[PDB]
């Protein structure tokens, strides 16, 4: 059995409530939220306020008032409510019955925490990371990587059956002048595999030649018509190349803890042909400048669909990646995590693939899931001075750099090598790379600043990371170990008399509501929001009851409240998901 979502039960009561006071209205609003302040119970339902708003007209405004008394005289039984109050205009103030709370945080408790099955499978595809092959990785794909992610994360926990589609940029123009020096440097390569070293300086090399050799760039415009054209020989160049590129991606998405198909813009190579003469006999191809274009009715741009010389583009291709996912895939839902400076190109991408009638938006969600720049400090482009893209894995190491900085005033001395010298530094530098882009609005521009992120207190990792290991070491430090916290889980009655444990109990409990919101939205920080609540709910609990005493001299306990005890671990199950979600992976000690 899993949690359940405390504002779906309360919508689906108060729903059957309003169809019974008011049975001829139509699509009544639903608004039910948590209360923040503990007066006024734990939930609010504004239906009536909302109603009233509904029938209003010129001559005649019913009170709302009037409408939540006749909503709250027609609740059903139920087994979640104990009260409910009609406070100022009309809301409906809900409180919350203490078995029900009591019995809830058994069960997460006793069945783990988990989120009830989708009825019916669905399946979502996220694309997400995607770099381009022989090009620097930089921070832009780095935010596509954390957050795409955490995405897939979200909804494997909720249920869905999740294909995570690496979409890299291995089929541009971009290799032309790259697969003329490999054969110019290498000769041999068809037999000998190449040394290429760092694809970059490799990269920079035939870029100076493309630059400056007129002859040389007519050569690499050749060697992309002849990829295109499968020839074997520069088929087997281009592998090379991505193979190197290969090995270097792979290091970053071990660290980073992160698991993607690779499927680059090569893969549709054969169906890109077919996209292209699909959209000219339907009827929706002009010829421009020797270009196959292709105007949305409503869009700023066209796309580009064929090049002149016959190439294909990012239009095409992501053209026809739209729909082999949406007929071979049978996707449900498509994710694009990819930046917001692509917001046109996926507006109209979408636009043309509803126009040609591959998917109705109202039975496929296709969701592009944007996300602004990455800052310095400076509120520039993050760069390397100067001025040139940054490596990730050097913004990683700086990151496991620092974060044993932290840990050496003066926490050599406590832990294990393997506690210190890799589970707590590598768990905080992560965890803070990723928690300080995911705690913010994915929208919004990011500063990447390795001192506001590793700060000790307030909205970090470092801080959060640090409270999971408080909230563990309660039960470890008397001596309650996981078989007698287990026992005591299907035998204790969770007590919630007091104003924190309440409070802490009916935060806990919100955790599935928190979620189900952002399968909507997207937007992880509000599940950041809520551990950062759900850290400082129980911080406020803990000042006000002990979990055990000790009797002065000489502490050595001599009393535990089980209840309590569980109550801290029902926090640490509930946070330990959280930072699952977001890629984080908390450790033990610290
Ligand atoms: N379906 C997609 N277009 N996914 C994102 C591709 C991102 C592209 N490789 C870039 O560097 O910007």
């Amino acid at each position: 059995a899993s949690m359940i979502n405390i504002i779906s039960r309360l919508q689906e009561v108060f729903g059957h409530a309003i169809k019974a006071a008011y049975p001829d209205l139509e699509n009544p609003p639903l608004l039910v939220t948590p209360s923040q302040q503990a007066k006024f119970g734990d939930y609010q339902c504004n239906s009536a306020m909302g109603i009233s708003q509904m029938l209003k007209t010129k001559e005649q405004k019913v009170n709302p008032r009037e409408i939540a008394e006749n909503i709250t005289k027609h609740l059903p039984d139920n087994e979640c409510i104990e009260k409910v109050e009609i406070a100022g205009p009309g809301f409906i103030n809900v409180h919350l019955r203490k078995d029900f709370v009591s019995e809830q945080l058994t069960s997460l408790l006793v069945n783990g925490v988990q989120l009830p099955a989708l009825g019916e499978n669905k399946k979502v595809i996220v694309d997400f990371s995607s770099p381009n092959i022989a090009k620097e990785m930089h921070v832009g794909h780095l935010r596509s990587t954390i957050i795409g992610e955490s995405i897939s994360r979200l909804f494997e926990f909720a249920g869905y059956d999740v294909l995570r589609l690496n979409h890299v940029g291995d089929w541009g123009t971009q290799f032309g002048m790259l697969i003329a020096h490999l054969q110019d440097k290498f000769p041999d390569y068809l037999t000998v595999s190449p040394p290429i070293g760092d694809l970059q300086v490799f990269y920079k090399e035939s870029k100076k030649r493309f630059d400056t050799e007129e002859e040389f760039k007519k050569r690499a415009y050749q060697c992309v018509v002849l990829l295109q054209g499968k020839n074997p020989d520069i088929t087997k160049a281009w592998k090379l190349i991505c193979d190197v590129s290969r090995q270097e991606l792979n290091k970053i998405y071990d660290a980073l803890d992160v698991s993607l198909i690779e499927r680059g813009e090569s893969f549709y190579q054969d169906r890109m042909n077919d996209i292209v003469k699909e959209f000219e006999d339907r009827g929706f191809v002009q010829v421009d400048d020797g270009r196959k274009i292709v105007f949305v009715p409503g869009c700023s741009i066209p796309l580009t669909i064929v090049k002149s010389d016959g190439g294909y583009t990012y239009d095409t291709s992501d053209l026809a990646a739209i729909k082999q996912r949406l007929f071979e895939e049978k996707a449900d839902m498509i994710i694009y995590v990819v930046d917001n400076g692509q917001s046109v190109h996926f507006q109209t991408i979408f636009a043309a693939a509803q126009m040609i009638g591959w998917y109705d938006p109202k039975v496929t969600r296709v969701f592009h899931a944007g996300f602004g720049v990455v800052l310095g400090e400076d509120k520039k482009k993050f760069k390397t001075r100067s001025g040139e893209t940054v490596r990730l894995m050097d913004l990683l190491g700086e990151g496991l750099k620092r974060s044993m900085d932290k840990l050496k005033e003066k926490e050599r001395d406590k832990v294990l090598t393997a506690e210190e010298l890799n589970a707590a530094q590598t768990s905080v530098a992560y965890g803070c790379i990723k928690y300080a882009d995911l705690s913010r609005n994915r929208l919004n521009d990011y500063i990447f600043s390795f001192d506001k992120m590793l700060d000790d207190r307030g909205n970090t990792a470092a801080y959060l990371l640090y409270a999971f290991t408080r909230i563990r070491s309660i039960a470890r430090l008397a001596n309650i170990d996981e078989e007698m916290l287990q026992k005591a889980a299907r035998e204790t009655k969770i007590l919630l008399d007091h104003e924190k444990e309440w409070k802490l109990g009916r935060c806990i409990l919100r955790f599935p509501e928190i979620l189900q919101k952002i399968l909507d939205d997207l937007f992880l920080h509000t599940l950041c929001d809520y551990i950062y609540e759900l850290a400082t709910a129980f911080t406020e609990f803990y000042d006000s009851c002990y979990c055990v005493e000790k009797d002065r001299q000489t502490g050595k306990i001599l009393k535990v409240n089980m209840w309590r005890m569980l109550l801290c671990e029902a926090v640490a199950a509930v946070m330990a998901k959280g930072f699952d979600i977001l890629g984080i992976k908390p450790v033990q000690r610290m």
